[PDB]
């Protein structure tokens, strides 16, 4: 869970609180009795190692001076917790029978608590640590793996999606934010297969592979919908954008293709699906699970089994002047 | 890593291929002989367990005949399939010195291996499979956690954000996709100091919270970078909502606020960055650590850690007709 809000004392007499935990990874290890020899070694050892991204914070039911007694006895070089209140002991559940179990927890840049060690042994137990916070750095700050499964695939299974997955695509693409909260995207999910069939003949030659999918997703939504400012800052179509693309990692992690297009008879799917006519139609999005290459045009197939193919990134950014 | 094309023949004599596991989770099973005593219980007990969202697919080196009456023999409720030829054991690594070793695999929607099991001990084997099963099929199904968690958020750390960090920003938003792969969207990312104090007089004063952030990304576009087609569906600003979405999902991932605004001035910011006159400048996104709320307005204070408030799911999605 997240850590709560609280305040504490440290071993130099100043607050820390919740917001020091904001910002950083952080090991938080929770000991006995400074002083000890297996407390002693741990502060040590975690004292003496370089964390890449964190930092390290010792804890205890013990006081200020005794901790910067403890601190400046061993030269140590973390951040130590006075907890004589057992505040966050309590929270973290560390006491049983009435006295601190040794525990450590890794927790992250909100303040999650994103891995825990209970009963601790203190031989390894810092290279454990160092070990576990290098796979945890590198998971969250590396390319989330979502955006960079997805693809425009084009093989689709005629397979129906449930419409509670359908619903989810939805739930998560409303949960984009939009100038004033305006929240100005509209969907048509349609899996009557009579209504996909007329969409069908909507559809332009190249494509053909959207026939196969069970799910269609119109998204729609009209100017007035959200903020118009000045230099020709509309935000409707942009904020819908927003919300698709949450639609479209949505989709990919549940095991769905979720495709896009432009390719189709606006007026005609309107009218088909009965969205006002003063509406944008800004894309069909073709949902279904991944199927068969082999139905696709060889153009198809190729483009779906390359690779990425993207402008380099100095095209498309420039850091300040 | 991803399953191989293959087909195989089941127990019934179907041709069963990679695209048979696409669409849905599936327990594929390894194990050395149809008949033995260990082989059949776990074959019974997989068939007797029930496994939502999942179909159960045992695998041998036995023939089609062999696997038919194993199958009828033990009344089996899944698809057996034959691989004499091992075509399947080599490329899960189940053959020790040739022989089969007992191995079991959790294989997602897109035929990615998501578990495994060596060294199979039959006994407890089904149950612990289920457990993890469920857990697997509980994380994809349900609500991205990046999405859940990112808001608005207005309390910022004025913490420096490593260039590497800022970059994959960037790299994420350019994984959007875009009609015609046209890739309409472009940023300017400031973090100097002295440029983002000359942003902050174009700001208007109820944006007094972007002042904190150390990184302003301003993002910009203009209509002729992307498709634009009849009925009023001009591309490039959906397609850069797209990529600010995306955008959105990493920062949050990796413990960064990023927060879109659209509270400034653009002809200002336009001049100061040296963004040409005729494109649009759509968003001003604040990156940075979170920081203290306590430092905000009361009217943000109250909704930095406030509840999603949006509108109810009817208001903005139709089933069909
Ligand atoms: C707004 C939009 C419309 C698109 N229209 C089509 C289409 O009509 N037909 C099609 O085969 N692909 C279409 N695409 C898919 C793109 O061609 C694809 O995203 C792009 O080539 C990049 O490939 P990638 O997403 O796999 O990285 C569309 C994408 C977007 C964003
Ligand atoms: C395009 C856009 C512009 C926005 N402009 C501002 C702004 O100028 N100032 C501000 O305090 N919030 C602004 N917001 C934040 C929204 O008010 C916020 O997303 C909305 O209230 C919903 O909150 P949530 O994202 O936390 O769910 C903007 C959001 C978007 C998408």
């Amino acid at each position: 869970a997240r850590v709560k809000h609280f305040e504490l004392l440290t071993d130099e007499g100043k607050t820390f609180t919740h917001v020091d935990l904001y910002g950083k990874y952080t090991i938080l290890f929770f000991f006995p009795k400074a002083g000890t020899s297996g407390s002693t070694r741990e502060a040590v050892e975690f004292s003496r190692e370089n964390f890449e991204k964190a930092q390290v914070v010792g804890i205890s039911r013990d006081s200020v001076e005794a901790l910067k007694r403890f601190k400046e006895k061993n030269d140590l070089k973390v951040t130590l917790l006075s907890d004589p209140e057992g505040i966050l002991h309590e929270f973290f559940n560390v006491l049983e029978n009435g006295k601190t179990v040794r525990s450590t927890f890794l927790i992250d840049r909100w303040g999650f608590v994103r891995k825990e060690w209970r009963r601790v042994k203190v031989e390894g137990h810092v290279q454990e640590v160092k070990e576990a916070l290098d796979r945890l750095i590198e998971e969250d700050l590396s390319l989330n793996k979502h955006i960079e499964w997805r693809r425009a695939r084009r093989a689709l299974k005629k397979d129906r999606v449930p419409r509670e997955e359908l619903e989810l695509l939805i739930k998560a693409a409303h949960l984009a934010p939009s100038c004033m909260n305006n929240q100005p995207w509209r969907f048509v999910v349609v899996d009557e297969e009579e209504l996909l069939k007329k969409i069908h003949e909507a559809l332009p030659g190249g494509n053909y592979w959207m026939k196969n999918a069970p799910a269609l997703i119109a998204v729609h939504s009209k100017k007035d919908f959200d903020c118009a400012l000045p230099d020709n800052r509309d935000y409707f179509l942009f904020d819908t954008g927003l919300a698709v693309g949450n639609l479209l990692v949505q989709a990919t992690q549940m095991g769905l293709v979720a495709h896009p297009v432009a390719g189709y008879d606006p007026v005609k799917v309107k009218e088909i699906l009965k969205i006002p006519e003063d509406h944008v139609l800004i894309t069909l999005i073709a949902v279904g699970y991944l199927g068969d290459e082999s139905e696709l045009s060889e153009k198809h197939r190729e483009l779906e089994r390359s690779e990425r193919v993207r402008k380099e990134l100095s095209e498309i950014v420039r850091w300040n002047l």
